[PDB]
């Protein structure tokens, strides 16, 4: 057995056979490949649509008691029970290329990948990452390329990888269950590897509610980042290579998440629960990190760290509003002080 196609279903009628069909039409034998469903115990005719696949696909289908709150969970569940060599994530509503099985078993069999990104592919107006997906390549590592930017699970993980390391997805959580998964297992990862000769993976956009916009509290978002700093901090690596890696992380995160423009966004009255769960989690990061975060960061970071709403919205409301209390202009880039008696922060552009 070379590959486990691991199916999360929860009430996908609508759109299930699109998936099942691609796998279907895999010119990769389906024997050598699983399809392993695992329904978080939907109540529409999902199951019964699965079942007619079961004579055009190795099949392996379980429900569960009841709705586990999250992709996590039925995942965890299929990946124990997946006996192929490699594991891949296909969500319910999204589908793959043909070629898919067949290019990403002739690429891991030429380099030996441990964990390898296929070009992904946005339908009907849904987002998708592409700056890490522009050139194939046989080794990419955390800090050469742009892999930090996509820690969705709809990749090809090597089964030993995640289970020899006691990789799983957090149970109960609608959203961000997946980035600590795939960091941790690019932590472990001996080789990564991303693969774009075609569009592989297609991420599509349909109706209702899709699980990356359920409400998520601040308190479990925020846990999942403090583990995240923790699995980089603790990692097997040079300890220089950590607070590099952690840098990256942050970067992104206060650039593209939820974090960026909370205090411009969230209602006042709500705002101390974004700034102590955000809190508990920069306090798991030391200071010293903070040199190596982009500088326009730096003042968040400071004030994120110590619980401070009140500075921490001037200076989003300041850099939204282009105007600060003083600053400097010191080589083309700004010297800010955000309020008064408080610190200078440099370099930022
Ligand atoms: C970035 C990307 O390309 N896909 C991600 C996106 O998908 P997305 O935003 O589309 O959320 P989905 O509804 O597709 O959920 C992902 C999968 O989990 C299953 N499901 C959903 C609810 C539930 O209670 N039990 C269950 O098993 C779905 O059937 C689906 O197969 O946001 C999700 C929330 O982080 C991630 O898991 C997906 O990997
Ligand atoms: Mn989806």
């Amino acid at each position: 057995m070379k590959f486990s196609v691991i199916v999360p279903t929860y009430n996908s009628e609508k759109y299930i056979t699109e998936l099942l069909n691609s796998l279907a039409k895999q010119d990769f034998p389906k024997t050598e490949f699983e399809v392993v469903v695992v329904d978080d115990c939907s109540t529409d005719q999902t199951l019964q649509i699965v079942e007619k696949y079961r004579n055009k696909l190795n099949l392996k289908v379980s429900q569960l008691e009841t709705n586990s709150g999250g992709p996590g969970k039925p995942r965890n569940v299929a990946l124990k029970q997946a006996e192929g060599e490699f594991v891949l994530f296909v969500d319910s509503d999204d589908y793959i290329n043909k070629e898919t099985l067949k290019d990403a078993a002739a690429f891991i069999d030429e380099h030996h990948s441990d964990v390898l990104l296929i070009k992904m592919k946005g339908v009907n107006g849904r987002g998708v990452p592409q700056s890490m997906f522009k050139e194939t390549a046989p080794e990419v590592t955390l800090l050469n390329s742009r892999i930090i930017y996509t820690l969705s699970p709809t990749k090809i993980y090597r089964t030993a990888l995640l289970k020899d390391n006691d990789i799983y997805f957090p149970e109960e959580l609608k959203s961000a269950e997946d980035q600590l998964f795939t960091m941790k297992a690019y932590l472990n990862a001996n080789r990564i590897s991303v693969l774009s000769d075609k569009a592989y993976y297609y991420a599509t956009k349909r109706e209702g509610e899709h699980m990356s916009s359920a409400y998520v509290s601040p308190e479990d978002f925020y846990e999942v980042m403090r583990l995240i700093a923790v699995e980089i901090l603790n990692a097997d690596l040079e300890e220089a290579h950590k607070d590099q890696i952690l840098a990256e992380f942050l970067n992104r995160h206060f650039s593209f998440s939820r974090t960026n423009g909370f205090s411009l966004k969230v209602k006042l009255e709500e705002q101390p629960q974004w700034i102590n769960a955000l809190g508990d989690f920069i306090q798991a990061v030391p200071e010293r990190v903070d040199a190596l975060v982009m500088s326009k960061l730096r003042p968040l970071l400071h004030y994120a760290r110590a619980k401070d709403i009140d500075n921490y919205r001037t200076v989003e409301e300041s850099y939204r509003q282009g105007q600060y209390y003083r600053f400097d202009i010191v080589d083309g880039k700004l010297n800010i002080q955000f309020n008064e008696g408080e610190p200078y922060f440099e370099g930022i552009d």
